[PDB]
């Protein structure tokens, strides 16, 4: 169990194949996921009131089970985060549904994984939401993180919008 | 998610040591398990009452997260059983009880598995209860699995004891 900071940037300009030229010489490619995630809330236990989220990812056939615990900043998303990898999404989600958990949301999207000196560039496009960047630090403090983004968006001539919102909770506010 | 279906032998004669020499030469073996099974609860939905159980088993190392139905049967052990690997069994963990589940109890054993013609025979020292069997069948009725049990312990010469109650059931009443 393990704290993930991360900075989410909406993208306004310019577009995200744009953005994946203007790094591409200076960061080197990971490999783009095609990522479907189902969201859990307990009935008992309302996840929107303590800030939690169960999702269970397919990321290219990858299963994966993540919990996330509430926010600790408002500056960056830091959120505690485990994840276990399954064997079958299918018996996952009839387990989960066998314990009492519903299924509350959908978020699909494809991500491509760009790697800068111990950070990680995920340029998202997220269906129904539109385009978005993740940024996140391997060993890095909130004010590196920071920092990093900082220059990041300045060296690409990126304008953009600061979130700590998830995915789930955007998508919410935009329907 | 599919129906499992066995029947379980409280051995009390002759020691298991003696029935894997009985049976050695027309059955063949298949594997030993270490197995160590962690029980769980849900802190409003009672499982000994809805006849459910959450189990993560750690058998040779393999990590298997298992849910266990209501009982369908008064003649043998039928339920419901839907079962995934996981990765990682101490985040397995951390992730139940992040969402609320309790350890309820711990079941340690050393299985030894041989096969007959569709008949999988289980030779189970159970740490604290004693010496058990358990048999299987491969696309098997009731009355199919029924019928070879009673040929095996015949051929065999084995006291026994027949028993629908899980190894947590009987360790509790042992107890
Ligand atoms: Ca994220
Ligand atoms: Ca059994």
């Amino acid at each position: 169990s393990y704290i993930e900071r991360e900075i989410k940037l909406r993208v306004i300009s310019p577009s995200l194949e744009e953005i994946e030229e203007r790094i591409r010489n200076n960061y080197t490619f990971i490999n783009e996921e095609h990522q479907i995630d189902i969201y859990y809330n307990n009935p008992i236990r309302d996840f929107r009131k303590s800030d939690e989220a169960l999702r269970l990812r397919n990321t290219n056939g990858k299963v994966i089970l993540t919990y996330k615990g509430p926010k600790q900043s408002k500056e960056t998303k830091t959120r505690e985060e485990i994840e276990v990898e399954v064997s079958d999404l299918h018996k996952m989600d009839l387990i989960l549904r066998k314990l009492g958990f519903i299924r509350s949301f959908q978020v699909e999207k494809i991500r491509k994984n760009y790697k800068y000196a111990d950070f990680i560039i995920s340029l998202d496009s997220i269906k129904e939401l539109g385009e978005f960047i993740e940024i996140e630090g391997i060993n890095k403090t909130e004010k590196e993180l920071i920092s990093f983004v900082d220059e990041f968006v300045k060296k690409h001539q990126i304008q953009y919008e600061k979130t700590i919102k998830s995915y789930l909770e955007l998508l919410v506010e935009h329907a």
